[PDB]
């Protein structure tokens, strides 16, 4: 009777049963295929790798993410991951359970139809709904009223709620999100000499931005500083004895999100797209949405993001208006935990899309229960 | 039903059938023809002397090696050491039997047509294989992730396996062998006044370096102790009782394979390119690697390469990163060892290139089925 | 007042004043010194030999090339092939000329203080400026709009430039170029039993990739016409009168650069390359780039290299857009005649990093004036 | 002796002399900057381009809208787009001419001001005048009792006009117009995955809206057929050859005229502003404006908008009053040509405001000679 | 001032100071002593004769030669041999004089400090050298590049030599040699009844081989005509008026040098070592050393040599490739010319060994300055 949360997180795919209070999968969402022919006859090997198995032969093999942008660009890569997910890491049969998708807002319908049809024919589920990732978020903070700032793996979007009723003339989608970091991060570590290319490298530069890097709180001080304040380099180790000394390229990766044109991106940096949603509200709730500003998603861990956005937003707003940015830890697994409990709320069972009304409507049918 | 384990070793000729555990024979690979006009009448005198034969005449017998750099350069000669091999040493019709070859990478692909068509015309064989001599060289180790480096009678090369995965870019090729080291041997003894020149003579030096050689760890330090040490020195018996006095000589040889120069060689050292062959490969592996590194062939054998091998590797290759030379004994006759174990893998049966798909496809069949 | 137009090349340096039409001289950037000892007392001999002296004395010497990747690993041997270049080829004192350099882009940082340090206080030139190679092929053309391919003996780079303004989020840089193609060579001429391995040798492998290559526009009816047209096949004299036969060997190399997996590369081909940089580009401009796209570089010399990218790009490009690969002769001049053009340009002399501006600011102020 | 009809159209500017009948230039009022820096040196750069320069342009350029909602928001990118029409695309000195401006009703007064001065002190205009836009659309009929239904780029009005007398308790401002339209046109087109994001890419959309948008007479039956009439969709190419499909989107866009809501407006749709306009005037005229009901801006050229209108009003006034909707062509121009006749009759020479007399009053002459 | 170049030829002694142009003594190096009583009281007898005394005395002297393959076998008969050489040959106290010696390369150690010793303490020389013969050969041609085949009466050896430049891993010794062509002689002389058994009469059949014998261009030819026509036979007086008569015995004895295994050595024809050092060479230089091989050593006297070395050296060396064998006359000397042009060079100065240098280092010292 409990729900399966599952996720198409574009990073970490994240599952577990409704009812517990932390996943118990989190893995990448990786199909890989090998690069070279068998030749020690016998050892058992299997046509692809998935999860684990891709982060350890991590040498040999052709890496894929079959998610970019949150649009699913290839449906064989994609089967084959929760073909992955229920039989091995969970280990239950999912014909049994209701299964709570997500995706981002705003995006083309014929995903919708896509992983509707795939849960009611390949899988026979019982039942499906397909809940907006932020409108989750909310939950986690117990709150009834916010806007809400989301940046997972793959795409930025806000959505302002107020008295549970979303604004869907409001919402801002920006595609700029942790790839992007990560892409820009291999040109500024070339500078140094240091090379990396391959998409097994990708996966290695990856471990050095959730370990060294942190926000600057005034930049311009801070890069002056850098020429001279040797105290600031850190030193790390690839898997073989190599080290890496890092400097004044400890922070200007995260400095990318306020400033995006350092990447040459064109859209306003996350905080000009915080405000900018508000603008779109009537002139009664602003102060109430200053009040509520809850962030979530991994790329807001960086230690001292929240100080930056408190004192960037506070330029914009007027003053005597008191701004709050509601930050607070765990907040990488909020989207997750919000899913748990709105899945054991007694009223949602209103809403599951039933077998039954699939074939007499056809896939269409996912179109009348959403924005 | 069992397989004939052949071999093609520059130097030994190695057979014996699979299932068993050691080989039933072990001969040089040496033709021998009359040099001087037979007087006694009568003697039963034969045209040719092949294997015992020729270490026994020695001294009225013209020698040839038909093996050179593992490249075959004679197909009369060759052709009639294996047509003493299968009919006096093992007395075992070949025409039952499939026959397991063995060659070193990277050859002449017209040698690898003539192997089978004297396979499949002149002695019926029912079927053929031509394996790669260093990966049989790993199943006698029952690793299946390593560093090989082979280094037999007539050339050295390293091939990197990860996870039964061969990388095909990454193999070196060193034509520098044991029979190198004994044409050298004849140059720094003759220093001494002992004199040596024909082919009969050769076959005395070799059996001086097989008793007396080692290799030091400090050759600096050594060869200045050995201008006093008389302790170093060491005495050996010809044929004739003529006596033989070795001093730095016993250790100059074999400090050969680290220092080529010496001989004029312009390629690097064995474990210059033991160490450049690790390079080749992605940036993840090398920790695995480093761990599993295995010697083999006959030219290992010197007490003491295994401690030089280490503290050489250990000044190239960073620290931190521990290093693990697994040279095991009977590493003399792994390469046949590990052909035993292979011809009775229940799976291997699908290789047999069978008579029947030659006749269709021509010799160039083999081209079709290796690296 | 002529500009020293110089260069630095990864194969062959190229010098010559600006005004003129065609580089003074050309020689290899190759530092050699002697392997054996002097025994002939007397010779008038040298510590080291560079440029034609190592073409010629080839036989006796160690060569090495002090660029790799365009990045220069070694300073003591660098300093020499200058030191040649102006006071003996050239046969001009430094002191009075500015000096423009070139550099690739996406070079670690050190690199362009360290050649700046060495103008200003070893030569003590007047002035330096440091060109992208890229941006100076354009000036050949005349053009002011299109996509460079450029692809040196060291390094294959793409920069799109609009209406001179260059994209630098665009810009591509691949690490596959001439000097992988020889070494693969090596690989595939082993297969006739030719046999190369020593640095003298490779450049005589260097020499047939020049005469004999040519790419195939259908390589799989030509490489399956190639088993029986005799008429493919082509003969060729080394030094000595050995004569070498060359079959389909002719244009599996040069095959290469449009399919790397062939020497185990994960990197895309050149035109895939050179497509995925267009598509970096604002949705405007993709119709004005197919219409200049231009080559240059010593790489795309092989007859019918032009012929096959048309075919190649337009499977990509959808149709109705017209393709037009301006790959005009000379092409092996055009980084160089367009150097000589800019330093002509009067405009430029607003560019001239002076002597007493690097005084002020420290070798950093190089990084002011680039990309 | 002529006067100069100027604009200052949100969109179009548009500008041609009195006694012509159509307007000699019409060009975007955009202003444009370069993104990034130039690199190929000498292009003979600007550091400003406008008008055709920017829709050329248009991938490397900001592109700024100096006009929002009719009101001015940047004096000194607005100054230049004039600096440009009088000198460059009709090439005459405006201090010889009378300068006829106009804007929209309900305007902050400090406009008023501000383009007056500019008139005065910068150009040395010798007269000026500042007409009411919709009150010039009513000459282009020749009629003198209508009301009149004005649409641009950036507002929507109604102005009721009796025996020529305008009653100004009965005007209506609604700021809902093409800007908004394309504004939503670009999301709903983002559910079929086109992304358009960028300045440049907005005016892509508007090319499609000109193009293929047609407003349906009973859009619940329309959005019922389109569900299976394919032969309503249509086909359209970007600049690069990328094909565009589009369907039921044709006519959803232009439905938002009548249904605000659609765009989450509260405003009434144009209808029902046309209606309620005149439910403010005296129980006498209504028969005599249901009689002249005249419509122009670009923002009614849509095919079937007439019919559409006729319909929708129908249901509002009584019976037996008959309705004539007056659509008549080349009602995009309409507001010029107008102004070409108001300036060539006789009378109007009473009301130049001079120069003389603004060095009296002060800028606050110009609230003394309007509504 | 100037040097006594004195020699160690295995057959004849050479000396003569620096500076003059031939040897000013030259007599065999031969001891001898008594085989019988004096009985002819007072004849002022000597215990040994030495030199021209040794071949006048030739009926009654034991003769022993202390060279043996270049090997000094006896101490004390060689130090006489120099004890004549100073005192009353050249007439001259050798404690003023540096004097320079000579030997074969690859010679046992011992025998150079022997020498050295013997020089610093028994004749108290001011200083020594030890130079390699094949070397000083070629100093008489005024050369720099060349293959050297240099056959004196113990020994035969080659040396290539490049740009003054030893390879000395390509050395090549060969002990066959004009002493063992006279003991062959001895062998097809008896043949015809004539008999010599003792060392006093192989001092006589030697003056045949110097004055009758002749190389055959075509042997199998030749020795077919000689069945028939008796032009071909010579006459010839030993020292009583015995008549010898001579045939093919004038051809069969030189014929031995290009088919050793008549004499059953084993070793190749001094051709095909010629050739075969060529081949140990890096493949550059192959098409220099063709051009320059020069010939040293009188046996190589014989008429027609040279003329059947091109016809044989042209059937192993590719076509196309000229060979120019360089066979100038006075080659019986050249070893010592070049001897007295090299002692007279200049910068030779800095290589002699000081009296001083030997006692601190002891007699190893000239192991340091030698190949
Ligand atoms: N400790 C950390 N510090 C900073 N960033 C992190 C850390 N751990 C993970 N990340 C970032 O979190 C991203 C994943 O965000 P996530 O919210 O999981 O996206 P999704 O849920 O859509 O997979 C990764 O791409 C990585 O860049
Ligand atoms: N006891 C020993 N110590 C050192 N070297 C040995 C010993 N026995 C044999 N060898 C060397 O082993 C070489 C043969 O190596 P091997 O692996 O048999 O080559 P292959 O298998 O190709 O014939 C011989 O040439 C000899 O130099
Ligand atoms: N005739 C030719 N045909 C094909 N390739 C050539 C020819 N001549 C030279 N090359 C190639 O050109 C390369 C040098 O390219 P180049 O543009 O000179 O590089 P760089 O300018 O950086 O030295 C050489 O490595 C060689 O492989
Ligand atoms: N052929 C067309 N069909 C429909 N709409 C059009 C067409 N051409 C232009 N438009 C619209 O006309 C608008 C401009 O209206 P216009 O009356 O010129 O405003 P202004 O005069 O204030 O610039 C443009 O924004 C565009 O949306
Ligand atoms: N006229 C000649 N023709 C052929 N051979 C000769 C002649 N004269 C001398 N010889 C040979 O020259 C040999 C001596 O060679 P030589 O170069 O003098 O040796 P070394 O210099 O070591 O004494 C003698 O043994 C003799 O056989
Ligand atoms: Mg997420
Ligand atoms: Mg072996
Ligand atoms: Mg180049
Ligand atoms: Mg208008
Ligand atoms: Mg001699």
């Amino acid at each position: 009777t409990t729900a399966l949360v599952c996720d198409n997180g574009s990073g970490l795919v994240k599952a577990g049963f409704a009812g517990d209070d932390a996943p118990r999968a989190v893995f990448p969402s990786i199909v890989g295929r090998p690069r070279h022919q068998g030749v020690m006859v016998g050892m058992g090997q299997k046509d692809s790798y998935v999860g684990d198995e891709a982060q350890s032969k991590r040498g040999i093999l052709t890496l894929k993410y079959p998610i970019e942008h949150g649009i699913i660009t290839n449906w064989d890569d994609m089967e084959k991951i929760w073909h992955h997910t229920f039989y091995n890491e969970l280990r239950v049969a999912p014909e049994e359970h209701p299964t709570l998708l997500t995706e981002a807002p705003l995006n083309p319908k014929a995903n919708r139809e896509k992983m509707t049809q795939i849960m009611f024919e390949t899988f026979n589920v019982p039942a499906m709904y397909v809940a907006i990732q932020a409108v989750l978020s909310l939950y986690a903070s117990g709150r009834t009223t916010g806007i809400v700032l989301d940046s997972g793996d793959g795409v930025t979007h806000n959505v302002p709620i107020y008295e549970g009723y979303a604004l869907p003339h409001a919402i801002m989608r920006l595609d700029l999100a942790g790839r992007d970091l990560t892409d820009y991060l291999m040109k500024i570590l070339t500078e140094r000499g240091y090379s990396f290319v391959t998409t097994a490298e990708r996966e290695i530069v990856r471990d050095i931005k959730e370990k060294l890097c942190y926000v600057a709180l005034d930049f311009e001080n801070e890069m002056a500083t850098a020429a001279s304040s040797s105290s600031l380099e850190k030193s790390y180790e690839l898997p073989d004895g190599q080290v890496i000394t890092i400097g004044n390229e400890r922070f200007r990766c995260p400095e990318t999100l306020f400033q995006p044109s350092f990447i040459g991106m064109e859209s306003a940096g996350i905080h000009e797209t915080t405000y900018n949603s508000i603008m779109k509200c009537d002139i009664d709730i602003r102060k109430d949405l200053y009040a509520n500003n809850v962030m979530s998603g991994g790329t807001t861990m960086y230690p001292g993001i929240a100080d930056r956005m408190q004192k960037e937003i506070t330029a914009l707003a007027p003053s005597t208006m008191k701004i709050k940015i509601i930050a607070p830890p765990e907040r990488k697994y909020s989207v997750w935990i919000g899913g748990s409990i709105l899945a054991s709320l007694s009223t949602f069972q209103q809403m599951w899309i039933t077998k039954q009304e699939y074939d007499e409507a056809g896939p269409s049918i996912v179109h009348r229960k959403c924005f």
